[PDB]
DNA sequence: GTCGG
DNA sequence: GCTGATGCGCC
DNA sequence: CGACGGCGCATCAGC
């Protein structure tokens, strides 16, 4: 937990600016010191020491100062006495309410778990799931459960076609001992970004996974990316497993190291790796690396056959998934 | 909130 | 219907 | 003082 105290009041003051304030800048600027700070191998004696690693300016270094002196922050003491800041606090954390939702939610007198429950003809369909699974999403799943959700995945996958390939990406491909949710990155030869040769590729997928009820409910599906709900069978007599959150994502199967560079993060990462890509005139998404032109307009994709290949561009020393968390 | 022209 | 903007989601 | 990562799906306004 080395630097624990400062990175919980960084991670809180972040939580403030994006689900009430509304400040994406503020969030990201205390995220990405809240990760640089964390990954700092000393404890942290002053704001002066912190302020010489990247990411950290004068404003986190004073409130470094305070917390070290103090303990507390007296700017997060009045968030979390503040009523309004504490029911949209509150409110976000249900999927599918975001700070926009919350404050409208807070306008109309909905502040509270029982509120929300009275008024579920006033949540569209993906908060009324959030709602339904609150506690169930707030739990983290462990690794072993996480192993026994790849191979109901992978062996239902198979099961539809022999040439799919599913692979969980996110925290799981980390090697983290718990994980969030469950992230799955779908490919067959079918879709390509030359040609789309077959249709419902992800939909039969879903379908198999709804069949054999592993997938119990749907937030959103298009083409290319499914948002849902799973849960781990149980035995006889055994409490139920959580429900928990999957994510999948159907990828063009020639663009897949774009693709699993993308969705093993961690997010940090990712907004870290695409910004360094732009100070070396290159931009990433999941599908390519692409060079900007004289203007700013991104040019042709570049070749990439290897996830390392896209570091090579950009001139960043190889980093393994375990070596891309928080 | 921070960084780099 | 379609297109473009916005909210909320993913890493 | 401008830029800050990039894009999928749901929803709604305007034509
Ligand atoms: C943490 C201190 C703040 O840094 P940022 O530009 O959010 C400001 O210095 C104080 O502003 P406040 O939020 O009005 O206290
Ligand atoms: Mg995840
Ligand atoms: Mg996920
Ligand atoms: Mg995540």
């Amino acid at each position: 937990t080395l630097n624990g105290g400062i990175t919980d009041m960084l991670t809180e003051l972040a939580n403030f600016e994006k689900n009430v304030s509304q400040a994406i800048h503020k969030y990201n600027a205390y995220r990405k010191a809240a990760s640089v700070i964390a990954k700092y191998p000393h404890k942290i004696k002053s704001g002066a020491e912190a302020k010489k690693l990247p990411g950290v300016g004068t404003k986190i270094a004073e409130k470094i100062d305070e917390f070290l002196a103090t303990g507390k922050l007296r700017k997060l003491e009045k968030i979390r006495q503040d009523d309004t800041s504490s029911s949209i606090n509150f409110l976000t954390r249900v999927s599918g309410i975001g700070p926009s939702a919350a404050r409208k939610f807070v306008d109309e007198g909905i502040k509270t778990l029982e509120d929300l429950r009275k008024n579920e003809d006033k949540l569209n369909h993906h908060q009324r799931i959030g709602l339904k699974y609150f506690g169930d999403f707030e739990k983290r799943i462990p690794r072993e459960e996480m192993l026994q959700m790849q191979d109901i995945v992978l062996n239902e996958v198979k099961k539809v076609d022999s040439e799919y390939i599913a692979t969980v990406c996110g925290s799981f491909r980390r090697g983290a001992e718990s994980s969030g949710d469950m992230d799955v990155l779908l490919t067959h030869p079918s879709f390509t970004s030359e040609s789309t040769k077959q249709p419902k590729l992800l939909h039969q997928v879903v379908e198999q996974l709804q069949k054999v009820h592993f997938i119990t409910d749907t937030l959103s599906k298009g083409e290319t990316k499914f948002m849902g709900v799973c849960q781990l069978p149980s035995k006889n007599d055994e409490k139920e497993y959580p429900h928990r959150r999957i994510d999948i994502r159907l990828i063009p199967k020639d663009q897949y190291y774009c693709g699993v560079l993308y969705f093993t993060g961690s997010d940090i990462f990712n907004k870290n790796m695409r910004a360094h890509a732009l100070e070396k005139g290159f931009t990433i998404n999941e599908y390519t690396i692409r060079p900007l032109g004289v203007t700013g307009v991104a040019g042709e994709p570049l070749p990439v056959d290897s996830e390392k290949d896209i570091f090579d561009y950009i001139q960043w020393k190889y980093r393994e998934p375990k070596d891309r968390s928080e």
